[PDB]
């Protein structure tokens, strides 16, 4: 507790069960949170995304980039937080845009803290997957102490975070491809 | 609706998932609904055993083959029902038993109807959705009105029945490989 998720569709929602099976409380933020509250675990508490973002330290962004300007509303409440950038981007994505898609979400809110992690990790092995601890997820950041909140949520839903160094390594990590 | 599912396992919450998705009433039955409500669809009712199966027509058995005469004691309530067998067994399970899972199930519960469907349906492709050509789900079973009832619930889910004929075909059904991606 009180882990954030901004987003709706099947990684938002495998994300909530992991994390609900990992002994965290978990709130997710949605445009319509009366439609999307009906798929999501119980355990889970979905809410308009404005209230979603308020009580949490670390936020989920899992959404898509092209997505990501639309949150720009909800900056005032998500100051100083942790935004975890999960996207997987395609190979065409990867090589058109200069930066990538965790330096442009630190672009969009540099009040925040941006952690790229779990971008290699499938919904369904977030759903299923066994928590034998075998399954790496690379993990990088400009911010220590926000690399480390998210390598230990990593090792409490059984994952084994691998620190991928600054930000600037995001990139990098964007290209390694989704398991599997 | 309202239909029935007997299990709490990833195979059960998908289903439920699917189930909700597309406009049907669920029920769950579980041995700790406590515990297993936290992970299902909210829009799911998950409840005890002997409650969950008492209103639906339709129920999905979603527990292993091993777990199936535990049921035994919801047979009053189970009478006259249609009970879906899921059951993908294994090469070894398959080739140990002479009848299908599906015939086993229907002898344990002889006042019920049993259909073989969704073996060979994944709990991922369940959850994310169908989407062609990954749409096939062959359906056997002796009664023509539960085989309509589980068809037309496939075809809500998106899935394209395809009938196998009685439940004799269960054995073969069940040799089905399990498809993925
Ligand atoms: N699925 C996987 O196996 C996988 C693996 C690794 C990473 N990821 C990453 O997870 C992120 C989301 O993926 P997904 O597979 O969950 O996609 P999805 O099923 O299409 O979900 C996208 C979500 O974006 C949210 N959203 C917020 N604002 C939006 C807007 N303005 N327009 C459209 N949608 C908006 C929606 O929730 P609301 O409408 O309720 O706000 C929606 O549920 C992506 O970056 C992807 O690369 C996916
Ligand atoms: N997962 C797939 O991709 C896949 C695909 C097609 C078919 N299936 C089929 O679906 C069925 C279940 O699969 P699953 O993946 O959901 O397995 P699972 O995760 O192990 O779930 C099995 C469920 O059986 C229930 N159960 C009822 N009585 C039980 C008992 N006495 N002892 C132990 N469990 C008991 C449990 O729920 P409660 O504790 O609440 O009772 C448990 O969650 C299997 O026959 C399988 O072949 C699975």
């Amino acid at each position: 507790p009180k882990v954030g998720i901004l987003g709706s569709g099947d990684f938002a929602r495998s994300l909530a069960t992991r994390l609900v099976g990992s002994g965290f409380k978990v709130v997710v933020g949605s445009r319509n949170p009366k439609r999307t509250a009906r798929l999501f675990p119980s355990a889970a508490q979905v809410t308009f995304q404005e209230e979603a973002v308020s009580s949490p330290e670390v936020i989920f962004v899992a959404v898509f980039r092209e997505h990501y300007s639309s949150l720009c509303s909800l900056s005032d409440q998500l100051a100083g937080k942790i935004l975890v950038d999960v996207s997987n981007p395609t190979e065409q994505e990867h090589l058109q845009h200069r930066e990538s898609n965790a330096e442009y979400l630190a672009s969009l809110f540099p009040t925040c803290t941006v952690v790229k992690a779990f971008n290699v990790i499938s919904a369904w092995t977030l759903q299923a997957g066994p928590r034998d601890g075998n399954r790496q997820v690379p993990i990088c950041g400009d911010q220590p102490e926000a690399k480390r909140a998210v390598s230990e949520m990593a090792l409490a839903m059984g994952f084994m975070p691998v620190d991928m160094g600054s930000l600037a390594s995001a990139w990098e990590v964007e290209a390694m491809p989704l398991r599997l």
